[PDB]
């Protein structure tokens, strides 16, 4: 069994659509593409230069295609995304000219990939796919960056597929710009009591 | 002009409902009341102590009635809520047995209270009222406790009133139990660039 970590940038109110630029995702007429931009410093760059080390990858087709239009030309900056296998969930795509790209189609195939032998899997973007992974408790770890911003609309990290579940805060950090780094571990079932 | 702070206990996915006990709020058949119970410790107690200093209060009727059923009999632990004036939004309750209870019926009333002179206003619970506050940008600070848990359903802090807006992280820390204390300051507009 391989470990699956979901890495995500989110607003205070859990929005994750289009962090990196105004046209990254125009779904719904979303007007705040790029909201992650004003909050980038150099300690953040180091923090997730460590989070960008070589692994394998699991992606929704849309996030795969966003990545495939950029990163094949910037392997200097992120060699992990280019050298590691990228398993992509899609029914409409079967091949890519980006090397080390395998296309899966089912929950069953994701289960086989997790069972199979190989390096730990990273998930980036992939909100819809993440809903599928959450609903089947396939997500072993969460690396979140929470930014000091609220947006009403936009795709959400905790959406349709969220289940009730408990986590452990492995570690945390703060950013000179006001971003909270929070890395959680899956910890079984939700406990209730009385205060 | 008084400082309206909103204080709130939220899950990773931002559920606000019924933090303290299994029957605290059973709207929707919510089965996870008391989700903050396993996560309370000494450090949380001290941070609350600073947050429970004598202030004025602004509540939704429901949260006021939950508070009234318990807090007038425990003025030793939380004096401020008994001594301070409680401004309660309702069209249903015009008077209460609780000392220092004033009942407001409209948005204008909340603004006039804000325009007024007095102790700074604290807001606890009151998710629906909070929605009204957000929609008109009347909230100036946010003191959140984020808990390492996820629940699907439930009343959310950021809901049908959340508006796009920027914040400044004015403080943050972590409890040994794994909760993240994040206090934020309202900071003008949302900025987008290109990473
Ligand atoms: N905040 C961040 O960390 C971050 C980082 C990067 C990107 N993003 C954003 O992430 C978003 C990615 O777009 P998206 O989440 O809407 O789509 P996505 O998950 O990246 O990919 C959606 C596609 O993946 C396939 N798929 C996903 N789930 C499936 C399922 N449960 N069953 C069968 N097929 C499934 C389908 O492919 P087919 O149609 O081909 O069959 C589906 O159309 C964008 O908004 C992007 O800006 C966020
Ligand atoms: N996470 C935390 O920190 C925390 C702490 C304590 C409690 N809570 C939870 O907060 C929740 C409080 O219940 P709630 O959020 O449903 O309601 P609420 O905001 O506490 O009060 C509901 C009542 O307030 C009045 N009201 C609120 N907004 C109004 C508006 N825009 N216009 C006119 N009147 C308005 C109305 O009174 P009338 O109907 O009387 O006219 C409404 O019925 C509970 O679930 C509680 O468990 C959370």
């Amino acid at each position: 069994m391989r470990k699956i970590t979901v890495l995500s940038f989110i607003t205070l109110d859990g929005v994750m659509q289009a962090p990196g630029g105004p046209e990254e995702d125009t779904s719904g007429g979303f007007k705040y593409g790029g909201w992650t931009a004003p909050y980038e410093d150099e300690v953040s760059g180091k923090i997730m230069e460590k989070q960008m080390k070589p692994a394998d990858y699991l992606l929704g087709r849309k996030t795969f295609e966003i990545f495939a239009s950029y990163w094949p030309e910037h392997a200097d900056f992120w060699p992990g995304i280019n050298d590691g296998t990228k398993y992509v969930m899609s029914k409409t795509v079967k091949k890519s000219d980006w090397k080390n790209s395998v296309f899966l189609e089912s929950l069953a195939d994701i289960k086989k990939l997790k069972n199979s032998e190989g390096s730990d899997i990273q998930v980036w973007g992939s909100g819809e796919l993440i809903q599928l992974l959450f609903k089947n408790d396939l997500v072993d770890e969460l690396w979140l960056k929470i930014f000091p911003v609220t947006l009403n609309t936009g795709k959400r990290l905790f959406g349709d597929g969220t289940i009730p579940a408990a986590f452990t805060l492995i570690e945390s950090s703060v950013t000179p710009s006001g971003v909270i780094i929070a890395n959680y571990k899956r910890a079984g079932e939700v406990k209730t009591g009385t205060v």
